[PDB]
């Protein structure tokens, strides 16, 4: 008898049980539903279903009327609307966390081994008829096929939303303190244990590599001198694990945090910014406390840094993508009231969906020169030939490419997105029609209301012979964008449960954390509470360059 | 300049910092107090402190009056008043935690580093004019004086509340899953990492080792059979680190998941029976399930025994030790509507509590028999010898010491008790009353408020010189029982929080854990709700015992 659960016969998060040879059961505990499949609603439930409104419905009332915004954003109506963004979609996400690529169900081993991503929905069952379950055909579509066809770059088609490359480095930077996937280990296992913003992208994700990067006086992380600016030190001076081409001299590779940002310019930049702020941020700590040692210096610091972090990625990063004309909010008071888990995991879903690939361009501008990806990749001294400010500048001038829509992604880097829907098949993700769900949404009956086109969806339908079958990245990049906006509604209603809970969940927003000494006083307090992208460069810079998530007007 | 906070200024759970020279600052922040040492009180915690008995009060009431607590107890107010117990005990707790040995204030590394113990207050600062702080002698009193002239036992003295060896035995066991300091590592640090209640004494505390005890079929672990009954495996076909006297070969070591329980046949007796629980379990889980593997098969039962573990403390250890008239009950629902963190870190100060030694009699009576501490101790045959049955019915029966009081400590493991007062001074544990008032407590102002007689009290005042310097273990073991009971109140009042958020922290009390299916449906869970001292030895022996936490009448 084939595995019945391949069906995925239950709704609204009901777990599918195998029971004796051919029989299942669903265990709708808490879920709101009733019956053998969990598909009869509970009072209260049917009640919220009706007066429910569409995500795109609600979406029209965050991109418009911008009276009705203005008059929000300046009474409490923000703090409540924000507790309610809080909790309703990081609510989506389990906690303490579920599943892994090992086991699909709770395990004693998934709660505690933390070398795992996480999973929302399990892997679809290997004894089944299909690879994505029971629809489909029962081969999947070349994944450098789907790349070449839907996703590869023709003409660059830029950000509608005004993003800039400012923006997509800080994207790439931020998000690898907590997707390190490992090679040894393999798919679906990660070396970033903290899970979330532990800032190891700029300290390192063990201790070894943390004392190795430290200068153990007044809490101070090492650094050289370049042509009278701050940089991050050599090899030499910080002899840590550093990815870089074979026979690169030492003296040249730079040692952070993390270990494949010396590849790139950009991230080879916020590493020195992060890095300038957390020196300068020691030395006012150390002006109201001659008395700490350089242990109490460089943990305070690093808390320091931490919050800043989250209040530049709140309040500027998510206002940027969100596009929404309520003024986010970073309060962690906001939900000392309610239901709330103080922990997070990472999940391979959210893995897949920040690829963000097609943020990069054709080429790189900076100044009157233009950087080919050969020129760009592995450059080692454009970081000290430029310097800080003029590279910020630049950044913050060329616009970013558009993520949703289709046929976006530059041919230099084409090859990940492939092995991406390649990772996406050893993990076994069930398909986007069944993550649909999974996040409340309604699943699409065609692939022509999908993309909202009539050309490429034909196209597609042929490939996988059923939209029950679309794959979760393709499905994700393919599917059409909000009017005028970077991506589609899928990335905003999947993603920001992740992102939002991520966010929050960090120890440092707890009642037990969020206090003016954690942070060594108001001093401290008040450097995460006003944090921003502006004051994050130009304090540790000579000069103010322009700086912003967005291309001038 | 003296160290501000070596005075402990910051009363009610503020936190003393140092600023400039020889400045401090208290950061009353949600302590429920204002002012330069949080002692101005607001509103409502004037309010809440008026209307609150004293400790001794509610102690009173729930072991008086039986009567009424029969009409409590088969009514809604048994589940109102457990949540009660439940929520503001374990509030006292800091979750996430606090600090740890290597930091007297919040930091990343205190938060990531689960080999370290945690602790609820700071250490005593290294620069404070008396080892306790202000008040004391420079030097402490001798720690193996201390034990031969006030823990040394003379005549055996029962526990009053009939607590028997069975009891005595199972904490021990029950323990040792969550207390594993590393010799290696040094005080401070732990090997359990599970930080609670994840049976890591039965499948071990690591992967690799976990691996070595599992037969890898039905997920069952693997066992031995002598004279027809179910033993665990012997160190040559489960090969794992035991700690076996040098000369005992491995062909006469048995396997199990804690290093240290060949040592003692009451911790191999446990050792046995949950091995026959768990194996027991799978052939349930089995019939359930035939499509299952192994894995899932051992990961369910895991979660069940988890389950089990904890009902079976909550409902019958902790009642025979609180001896109140509430039937006290495990229902994880009952925190399903306040904020409660699912999550434990373990406190040096539980480990330094726990170490009740007391309780061990002066020889062990096995029937006719009775066997000295030199033939109990590493016999490698008694449990064999005799069997399950045999030695459940031979330590019910047997009366155990009572632990509070003074005096108690047999002569052969007081060498224990002298290393716990020298850790202590190590971990620079803080005074007595320090611990007193973190646990909601009135300091004792003197010695014999706390003895509740005059020859020991005056003793200690002139070794120690204030009461104000007396230490936390010795406290705990010389304070006035309640009368009739095991100790005193301060072991009740600090051992609880610590105790509470360690059963109820276990993410398996989490709504997204605690449902049908983590146990595999209506069976395992069942298993968990209807579980019971009495059945866990029972449904694994041929013939009933007289099994219980106390001595018959
Ligand atoms: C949780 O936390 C615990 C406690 O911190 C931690 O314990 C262990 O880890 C730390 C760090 O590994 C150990 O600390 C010792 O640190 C001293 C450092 O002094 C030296 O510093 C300079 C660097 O030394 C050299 O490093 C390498 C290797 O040789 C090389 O590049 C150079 O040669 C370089 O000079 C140097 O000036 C000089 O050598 C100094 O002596 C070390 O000397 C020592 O060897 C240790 O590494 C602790 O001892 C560890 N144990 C304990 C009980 O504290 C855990 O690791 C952590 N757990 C997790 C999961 O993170
Ligand atoms: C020109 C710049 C970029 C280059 C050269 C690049 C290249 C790569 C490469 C080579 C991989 C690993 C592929 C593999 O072996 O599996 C990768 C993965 C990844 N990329 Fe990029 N990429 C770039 C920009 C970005 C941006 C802007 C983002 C947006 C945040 C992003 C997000 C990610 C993520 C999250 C991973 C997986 C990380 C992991 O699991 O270890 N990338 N990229
Ligand atoms: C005759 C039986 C017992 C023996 C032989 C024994 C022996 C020991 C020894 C040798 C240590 C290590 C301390 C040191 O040497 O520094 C220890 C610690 C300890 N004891 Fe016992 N003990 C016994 C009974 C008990 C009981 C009944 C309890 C009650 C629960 C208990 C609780 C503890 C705890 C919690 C520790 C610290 C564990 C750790 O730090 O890893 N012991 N004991
Ligand atoms: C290992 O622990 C075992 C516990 O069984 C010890 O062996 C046992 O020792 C007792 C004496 O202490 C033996 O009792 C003897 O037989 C009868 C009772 O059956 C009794 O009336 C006699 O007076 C006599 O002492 C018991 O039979 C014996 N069991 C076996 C199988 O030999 C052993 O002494 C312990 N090891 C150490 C180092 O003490
Ligand atoms: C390392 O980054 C460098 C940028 O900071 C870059 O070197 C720069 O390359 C440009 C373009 O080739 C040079 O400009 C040259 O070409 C123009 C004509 O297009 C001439 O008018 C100029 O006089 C000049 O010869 C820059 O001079 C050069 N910058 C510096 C400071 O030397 C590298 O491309 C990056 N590294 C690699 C290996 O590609
Ligand atoms: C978190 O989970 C990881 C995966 O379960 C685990 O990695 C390791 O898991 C096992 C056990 O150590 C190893 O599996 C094999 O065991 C067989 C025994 O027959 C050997 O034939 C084989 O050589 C191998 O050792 C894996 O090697 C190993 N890695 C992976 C990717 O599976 C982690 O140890 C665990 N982390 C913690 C902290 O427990
Ligand atoms: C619960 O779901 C199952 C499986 O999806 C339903 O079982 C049927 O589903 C098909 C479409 O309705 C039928 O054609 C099949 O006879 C049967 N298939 C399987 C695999 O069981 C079932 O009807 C659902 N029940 C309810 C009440 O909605
Ligand atoms: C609370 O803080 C300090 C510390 O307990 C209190 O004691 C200070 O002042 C007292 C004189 O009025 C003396 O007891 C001590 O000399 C002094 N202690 C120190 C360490 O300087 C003080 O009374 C309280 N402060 C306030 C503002 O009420
Ligand atoms: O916030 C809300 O989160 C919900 C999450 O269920 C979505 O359905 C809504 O559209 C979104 O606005
Ligand atoms: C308000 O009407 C809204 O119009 C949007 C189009 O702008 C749709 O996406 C919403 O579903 C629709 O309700
Ligand atoms: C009728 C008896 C009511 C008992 C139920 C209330 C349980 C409160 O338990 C209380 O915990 C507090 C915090 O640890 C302590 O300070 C109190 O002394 C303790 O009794
Ligand atoms: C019933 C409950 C309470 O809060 O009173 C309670 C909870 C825990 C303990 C307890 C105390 C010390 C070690 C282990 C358990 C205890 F003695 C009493």
């Amino acid at each position: 008898p084939v595995n019945p659960c391949c069906y995925y016969p239950c709704q609204h998060q009901g777990i599918c049980v195998r029971f004796g040879l051919d029989r299942y059961q669903c265990d709708c505990t808490r879920t709101g539903y009733s019956g053998p499949n969990c598909t009869i609603p509970e009072i209260w439930t049917w009640l919220r279903t009706t007066l429910r409104p569409s995500p795109s419905f609600i979406h029209f009332l965050l991109t418009h009327g911008r009276w009705l915004w203005d008059f929000v954003n300046a009474t409490f109506i923000r703090d409540t609307l924000m507790r309610l963004v809080l909790t309703v979609q990081s609510n989506l996400i389990p906690s303490p966390p579920t599943y892994n690529i090992a086991h699909d169900y709770i395990s004693w081993e998934s709660f505690s081994n933390v070398s795992y991503y996480t999973r929302i929905l399990p892997s679809v069952p290997r004894d089944c008829p299909t690879p994505m379950g029971t629809k489909g055909k029962k081969q999947l579509p070349d994944a450098e096929f789907l790349s070449r066809r839907f996703l590869l770059r023709r003409k660059f088609i830029p950000d509608p939303q005004g993003t800039n490359l400012m923006f997509a480095f800080f994207a790439q930077h931020f998000t690898h303190q907590f997707f390190k996937t490992s090679g040894k280990m393999g798919p679906g296992f990660t070396k970033a244990l903290g899970h979330g913003v532990d800032l190891g992208h700029i300290y390192g994700d063990n201790l070894e590599r943390q004392y190795q990067l430290r200068l153990f006086k007044d809490g101070k992380l090492k650094y050289q001198m370049l042509n009278g600016e701050v940089y991050p030190p050599s090899v030499e001076e910080a002899p840590v694990l550093m990815h870089y081409p074979r026979g690169i001299p030492p003296q040249s590779q730079m040692a952070v945090g993390q270990e494949v940002f010396g590849l790139l310019p950009g991230l080879m930049l916020y590493a020195t910014i992060w890095l300038r702020e957390h020196n300068r941020v020691c030395d006012l700590l150390k002006a109201e406390h001659p008395t700490w040692g350089d242990e109490q210096l460089f943990q305070t610091a690093r808390l320091i840094l931490i919050g800043e972090t989250i209040k530049i990625v709140i309040e500027e990063y998510v206002q940027q993508l969100s596009g929404y004309f309520l003024q986010l909010k970073f309060d962690p008071e906001l939900l000392f009231g309610a239901q709330f888990q103080y922990r997070n995991r990472i999940a391979m879903e959210f893995n897949q969906l920040y690829h963000w690939h097609p943020l990069m361009p054709d080429s790189f501008r900076v100044g009157p020169q233009d950087y080919s990806y050969e020129q760009f990749l592995f450059n080692t001294s454009m970081l000290v030939d430029y310097g800080v400010e003029a590279l910020v500048d630049a950044f913050s001038r060329q616009p970013a490419g558009r993520i949703g829509g289709g046929r976006n992604i530059d041919h230099h880097i084409l090859h990940v997105a492939v092995d991406v829907i390649k990772e996406s098949r050893v993990l076994r993700l069930q398909p986007f029609n069944e993550y649909r769900k999974r996040f409340g949404m309604k699943p699409y009956t065609s692939f022509q209301e999908l993309t909202g086109e009539k050309e490429m969806a034909a196209e597609l339908e042929e490939l996988y012979g059923d939209i029950d079958a679309l794959e979760f990245y393709p499905g994700l990049l393919l599917e059409k964008c909000h009017p005028n906006s970077i991506f589609g509604e899928s990335m905003i209603e999947m993603g920001a449960p992740f992102s939002l809970k991520g966010l929050l969940g960090n120890p440092i927003c707890s009642p037990e954390y969020w206090k003016a000494s954690t942070f060594g006083g108001e001093v401290g307090f008040n450097l995460v509470k006003t944090a921003t992208l502006k004051k994050l460069v130009c304090l540790n810079t000579k000069t103010c360059p322009y700086v912003s998530f967005h291309v001038p007007d």
